[PDB]
C-alpha cells in the first residue's frame, strides 16, 4: 500500500448559536450550498481528514462526535476515527481521519488560549490540534474572536495572543510560534470581523446580497482590510469569498438577515458579515490548493451558516535510509552564503542565528553576525560565509528537496528571538548558489528580512 503524496482536508467552522443542530448536516461535509462548491461526482469520496470547529456549541463532546461520525458514515460508508477533540467553554475542535491513516498519524497535541482580561476573559479564545501525518506536520486552530463591529483592534489582539500562547507542535522549536511550526496551518472560526458600512446602509447591503453582488461589501470586510494593511493574519491566505455573508440570520430560514439593535445584542447592530472564515499558511513551495470555500444554505438552527473549505495538501513519507535517522548522511550538506538579516529593531545587541529542521539531528547555532547600519536607518546583520555547514540526516534528494529550514535571529544579550522565518530546500538546482529569502516575524508581526544564497548538496 503506497504512502500518499497528497491528502485532502476538510475544514468546517460553524457558530451553532447555542442551538442543537438539525437532523441532517451532510451538506456541510459535502461542500454544498453557496460559494466555491464541490462537484457532485465527488460526494462518496471521503476526505482524508475532517477538522470541525464549532463556536457557541451547546452539545457534549460525546453528542457532537456521534452526530459527526454518523454524518460522515452516511456520506462515505466509512467509519472515521477520532484523532482529537478539545473544547474550551463552547469553542470546540474535532479531528476525524480515515481508519487507514491510524498508523500515519502521531504526536497529537491539543491546547487552548483564553483571550482578554477579567471583563473580557470568560468566553472567547481558541482551541487547536496538531499532529504529524507521516513526514508532514499539520496544525489547526479554531478561534472565536471578540464580537462587535467596533472591536476589530481587539480581534487583532486576540489573534496575536492566540498565535503567541497556543502550545502546539514540536516544543523543541522553542523560538517559533504556531505560524512557523507546521508544514500546513489552518486557522478558522468565528473570527467576527464585520462589513464596516454605516448602520443606515443595512437594507442596501441586504439588496446587494440578494443580487449576489458581494464586491462592494467585501471591499469593507474588516478581515480583508486589516489583512491588506498587515494588521492581522500576516502571511496567511484565504480563498476568494463567493458566498453570501454567513451572519446574522433569523433562525429556521436563510431568507432574512437580523441586523437591527436589540437588548439581546447589547443594542448593537449586526450588519450582514462574513464572520466565519478559513485561512491557511503553508511552508514555501509546498502544494496546497483550496478546492472549495462556501457556506451551506440548508442548515438553519443557528444565526450563522456553516462554512466549509477543502484543500489538497502535499504530504511526504517517513523517510528511512541506511544512514539517517540516527546518523548524518555525509553525502548531504546545506551551506548558507553571503547571508544578512535586515531588522526593524532599534536595539544594538549582537545577533546569532538558529537553524531548526527535522532534517537535522538538532538545531544549529551560528556565530554572531556583524552589525552595520542600512542607508534608510535599518540594522543589517551580516553573516558572510561564516554560517555553519548544516549536516542533514538523509542526503537523498527525494527527501531533502522537500524539507524546510526555520531560521530564528536571536539577541546574544537576552537569547530572545527578534525574527523567525522559513526557507524551502525545493531548489531549482543542487550544487549551485541560489538566492534565498524569507520575511522575519516575531509574534506574527514583520520584524525584518533574511536573504542570501544557498548551496545544497544531495546524494545526486
Ligand atoms: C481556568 O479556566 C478554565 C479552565 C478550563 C476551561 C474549559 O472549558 C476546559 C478546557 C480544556 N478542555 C476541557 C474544558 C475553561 C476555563
Ligand atoms: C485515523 O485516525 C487516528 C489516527 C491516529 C490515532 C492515534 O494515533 C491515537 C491517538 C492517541 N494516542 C495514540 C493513538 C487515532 C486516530
Ligand atoms: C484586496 O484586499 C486584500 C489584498 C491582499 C491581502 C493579503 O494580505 C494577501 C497578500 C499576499 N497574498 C495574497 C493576499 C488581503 C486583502
Amino acid at each position: 500500500q503506497p504512502e500518499p503524496d497528497m491528502i485532502t482536508i476538510f475544514i468546517g467552522t460553524w457558530n451553532m448559536g447555542n442551538a442543537p443542530p438539525p437532523k441532517k448536516i451532510t451538506s456541510w461535509f459535502l461542500s454544498k450550498g453557496q460559494g466555491k462548491t464541490r462537484d457532485d461526482s465527488a460526494d462518496y469520496i471521503p476526505h482524508d481528514i475532517y477538522v470541525i470547529g464549532t463556536q457557541e456549541d451547546p452539545l457534549s463532546e460525546k453528542e457532537w462526535l456521534e452526530i459527526l461520525k454518523h454524518s460522515l458514515q452516511e456520506i462515505t460508508s466509512v467509519t472515521f476515527k477520532t484523532v482529537a477533540i478539545h473544547t474550551l467553554w463552547n469553542i470546540r475542535i474535532v479531528v476525524l481521519a480515515k481508519p487507514e491513516h491510524e498508523n500515519r498519524i502521531s504526536h497529537i497535541c491539543t491546547d487552548n488560549v483564553k483571550t482578554g482580561i477579567a471583563n473580557t476573559l470568560g468566553n472567547k479564545g481558541a482551541v487547536g490540534v496538531s499532529f504529524m501525518f507521516n513526514g508532514t506536520s499539520l496544525g489547526f486552530v479554531n478561534s472565536h474572536l471578540t464580537s462587535g463591529s467596533e472591536k476589530k483592534l481587539r480581534r487583532n489582539q486576540n489573534y496575536m495572543n492566540i498565535l503567541r500562547f497556543l502550545a502546539l507542535g514540536d516544543k523543541k522549536l522553542s523560538p517559533f510560534n504556531i505560524t512557523h511550526r507546521f508544514t500546513h496551518l489552518f486557522w478558522f472560526g468565528d473570527l467576527n470581523y464585520r462589513v464596516d458600512l454605516p448602520t443606515w446602509e443595512a437594507e442596501t447591503i441586504i439588496q446587494k446580497i440578494k443580487q449576489q453582488q458581494y464586491a462592494d461589501l467585501l471591499s469593507h470586510d474588516q478581515l480583508l482590510t486589516e489583512r491588506r494593511e498587515q494588521k492581522v493574519f500576516l502571511h496567511f491566505e484565504e480563498e476568494e469569498i463567493t458566498f453570501a455573508p454567513t451572519y446574522r440570520f433569523e433562525r429556521l430560514t436563510r431568507d432574512k438577515y437580523a441586523y437591527t439593535k436589540q437588548k439581546a445584542t447589547g443594542m448593537k447592530y449586526n450588519l450582514p458579515s462574513w464572520c466565519d472564515r478559513v485561512l491557511w499558511k503553508s511552508y514555501p513551495l509546498v502544494h496546497v490548493v483550496c478546492q472549495s470555500y462556501g457556506s451551506t444554505s440548508d442548515i438553519m438552527t443557528s444565526d450563522h451558516s456553516p462554512v466549509f473549505a477543502t484543500f489538497e495538501a502535499g504530504v511526504t513519507s517517513q523517510f528511512v535510509s541506511k544512514n539517517g535517522p540516527g546518523t548524518v548522511d555525509s553525502q548531504g550538506q546545506i551551506e548558507f552564503l553571503r547571508c544578512y538579516a535586515t531588522l526593524k529593531t532599534k536595539s544594538q545587541t549582537k545577533f546569532y542565528l538558529e537553524f531548526h529542521s527535522s532534517c537535522l539531528e538538532s538545531f544549529v547555532k551560528s556565530q554572531e553576525g556583524e552589525n552595520e547600519e542600512g542607508s534608510e536607518g535599518e540594522l543589517v546583520v551580516k553573516f558572510g560565509e561564516t554560517l555553519p555547514k548544516l549536516k542533514p540526516i538523509i542526503s537523498d534528494p527525494e527527501y531533502l528537496l522537500d524539507q524546510h529550514i526555520l531560521i530564528s535571529i536571536k539577541s546574544s544579550d537576552s537569547d530572545e528571538s527578534y525574527g523567525e522565518g522559513c526557507i524551502a530546500l525545493r531548489l531549482e538546482a543542487t550544487e549551485t548558489q541560489l538566492p534565498i529569502y524569507t520575511p522575519l516575524t516575531h509574534h506574527g508581526e514583520l520584524t525584518g528580512h533574511f536573504q542570501g544564497e544557498i548551496k545544497l548538496q544531495t546524494s545526486q
